[PDB]
């Protein structure tokens, strides 16, 4: 898969998943979250190739297409396939408020 | 949505439905079907701004990281979101197979 194992190690051109921790106040300027300081985010980044990690038919037809016309800039894109959630704690004036946001890291990429 | 109606009429930066038609044979050399000719495969293309059709949380939060940090290269994509099958012809030497294939013609976008 084109997971962290695959790809941390040693940073590739084709899409693959690449690491991001963001810290809430540094990064987004969003002081507001008490609990967790920051997340390991993630992101997906990469050529996509023919029949690399392909999602769908169209994916596959348009990466041979770009293949043969790059100019057209037609290429399939590197992006999310598997995701988790992530519960944050904030405060509304005196009030904590738990909060299970989905989908908030990517754990695997494809090309769709 | 970002679909035909939308898009199509004048081209925009962000993120959209593009047109591409294409000639199985002129286009991917495959001269193996034999019907249709070619179809409306169409493409989606163009930035991804903050909130701009985003499809999980994880979209959101990147589209942001990306607006304040650019050079880390981790926007979120412009990729299909909703697609159609088509249903092809093509012969085994004198055999006629008809295959339906999904998701090969995209019919909108969104931000992921």
């Amino acid at each position: 898969a084109l997971d962290a194992a695959y790809c941390f190690r040693n940073v590739q051109d084709n899409c693959c998943l690449r690491p991001l921790y963001i810290d809430f106040k540094r990064d987004l300027g969003w002081k507001w979250i008490h609990e967790p300081k920051g997340y390991n985010a993630n992101f997906c980044a990469g050529a996509c190739p023919y029949l690399w990690s392909s999602d769908t038919q169209h994916s596959r037809v348009l990466s041979l297409y770009n293949t043969i016309n790059p100019e057209a800039s037609a290429s399939p894109c590197c992006v999310s396939q598997d995701l988790e959630p992530l519960t944050i704690l904030y405060y509304i004036g005196k009030t904590p408020k738990i909060e299970q946001l989905s989908n908030m890291i990517v754990k695997s990429c494809k090309c769709s």
